[PDB]
């Protein structure tokens, strides 16, 4: 029983939750998505210069 | 990031504003051609003593 007491509070020390972490992997890969959305918008900025010529 | 603010610090230092340049650019282009036209009209002056003789 001492064993058991023991490795479960080792498991409480150490190990995570995954509820918590099928939230956190859909909103960070939303948030890349929308990353990589906002570094092609400022990319093309560059382009209207070409107008004024 | 401290190497990304220097460049654009460096940026800021340097770098020109090409949107002022399209207009310099064709004003100086139809002053030139002013010039030009002027240069043209006083280089006639000799032609005016012609009819005295």
């Amino acid at each position: 029983k001492l064993q058991d007491s023991l490795d479960a509070g080792v498991g409480n020390l150490v190990d995570a939750d995954l509820a918590k972490e099928s939230a956190k992997l859909q909103s960070l890969q939303t948030k890349q998505q929308l990353g990589v959305q906002a570094l092609s918008i400022a990319n093309q900025s560059s382009s209207s210069i070409l107008s004024l010529f």
